[PDB]
């Protein structure tokens, strides 16, 4: 067996997997398995002036189009400044994930398609639609307004009024709904088609058991998802030009994405980190909330207070991350990584190559769960390790063994050392699982450790 420790962080890593098995009696689908559905129409744009990129161009529209009328949508209206500034955020977190770019202006002889923008009256027309690029009508949407409905009138980071946009856009892209789909969640054709893995469906996040808000409030993702990015993606092509360069997200973000930004403990972050290279964090020190930062490509985490809100893209390295004043867990990749705990009881995994490790105040653990974790070629430091009330857990290893503490190694397997080198405070842990008389295991702190801050 293992200790909690290590248990509740196994269990996390694996608590949003998918494939393979079935979930709410329908078939767990995969991020690419769930590309493909979203783009089985087979609709897209060309690449007309092949220059590698989809370049469009899009207009407000001021005046109605020929045949207009015959649409019955009632009074037409142009998009209100604060519209336009919410469908200009739209697309840029679509531009941001795929090779598209969105320029305003007339159509234009070297451009790969056009869109537009407008607002009716006649209820009759739906709450908004869009068409799909390979049709008579591509690259348009329309938005209803009246007194009945006003959630467009006032388009907003994290309200349906934005995601509304966000979501028809992705229809001019070539995206379909998740199904064909009164429909409920029951006529889904896969597990995961809720508002939590795409901005494309119907379905509330309960429906998979994510926790976003309460009710009477609402909740919703304004840019795309992790399974949207994957479909765009695989559509046109990932943008790698998109924050190359060290990267922070939530708290002192410097993404400049108002949906990545967090100022308050109060934020509801929903978001699919994409990003293309350099040192990255997530900094998610503002919250007060018990937190599980998972910074595994494609996986999912429980930020501020909610749960599976937070994601990172599939394809995408992200190195860093700060949990909050709460009780977290926080687990690595095989990149060397700066896991912060910060206040509380935090238990920290740092998973493959040379991890800086920083507890914060509380009693923290940090846990391995193979040998090649923390090698003597590549092992990790914990920066603010204290005695007696810190713990290193190697209890996965070692099944409860139990460790043989010695002063030089002997050949015996699970020979253990604890030194201490009181003149640069430095202290380690050494350790021969394999029995070969030399050290396969080496942890370095900065702060003595002792034999009884050792789980094993
Ligand atoms: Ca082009
Ligand atoms: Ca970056
Ligand atoms: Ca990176
Ligand atoms: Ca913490
Ligand atoms: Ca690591
Ligand atoms: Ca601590
Ligand atoms: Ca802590
Ligand atoms: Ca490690
Ligand atoms: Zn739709």
């Amino acid at each position: 067996g293992t200790s909690s420790a290590f248990t509740q962080i196994d269990n996390f890593s694996h608590f949003y997997d998918r494939g393979d098995h079935l979930v709410n009696g329908k078939p767990s689908f995969t991020v690419d398995q769930v590309a493909d559905q979203l783009t089985r129409s087979g609709a897209s744009w060309h690449d007309l002036n092949n220059d590698g990129v989809i370049n469009l161009t899009y207009t407000f529209l001021t005046a109605p189009p020929v045949g207009y009328a015959s649409r019955g949508l009632g009074t037409f209206s142009q998009f209100s400044a604060l519209q336009k500034e919410q469908a200009k955020l739209s697309l840029e977190s679509w531009a941001d994930v795929a090779k598209v770019t969105f320029t305003e202006g007339p159509a234009a002889r070297g451009d790969d398609g056009h869109m537009t923008f407008a607002n009716f009256s006649a209820s009759n027309g739906g709450a908004a639609f869009a068409y799909l690029p390979n049709s008579s009508r591509k690259g348009e949407s329309w938005y209803l307004i009246n007194k009945d409905y006003q959630v467009n009138k006032t388009p907003g980071e994290g309200n349906y009024g934005r995601q509304t946009l966000t979501h028809e856009i992705g229809h001019t892209l070539g995206l379909s709904h998740p199904g064909d789909y009164n429909p409920t969640y029951r006529d889904a054709v896969y597990a995961e088609d809720t508002r939590a893995y795409s901005v494309m469906s119907y379905w509330s996040e309960k429906n998979t058991g994510q926790v976003f808000t309460k009710t009477g409030e609402g909740a919703y993702a304004s840019a795309p998802l992790l399974d949207d990015i994957a479909a765009v993606q695989k559509l046109y092509g990932a943008n790698l030009e998109t924050r190359a360069d060290d990267t922070v997200y939530g708290f002192n973000s410097t993404a400049d994405r108002d949906f990545y930004s967090a100022t308050s403990s109060t934020d509801k972050l929903i978001f699919s980190v994409w990003d293309g290279g350099g040192n990255d964090t997530l900094d998610f020190s503002g919250f007060s909330q018990n937190q599980k930062i998972n910074l595994t490509a494609g996986s999912f985490s429980d930020v501020g207070g909610m749960t599976g809100n937070v994601s990172i893209a599939q394809g995408v390295t992200i190195e860093n991350a700060i949990g909050g004043s709460g009780n977290d867990l926080l687990i690595g990749n095989d990149a060397a990584n700066v896991l912060k705990g910060g206040a509380g009881n935090d238990i920290i995994y740092g998973g493959g190559g040379a991890d800086v490790l920083w507890g914060g105040t509380g009693s923290d653990t940090f846990v391995f769960g193979a040998v090649s974790d923390s090698t003597p070629k590549a092992a990790d430091i914990i920066k603010d390790f204290q005695s007696g009330f810190d713990k290193i857990d190697l209890t996965a290893i070692t099944k409860l063994g139990g460790l043989n503490f010695v002063d030089a190694f002997t050949g015996h397997a699970g020979d253990a050392i604890v030194s201490y080198h009181q003149a640069s405070n430095a202290g380690s842990l050494q350790v021969d699982f394999s029995g070969q008389g030399v050290a396969d295991f080496l942890v370095t702190t900065v702060g003595q450790v002792a034999t009884y801050d050792i789980v094993a």
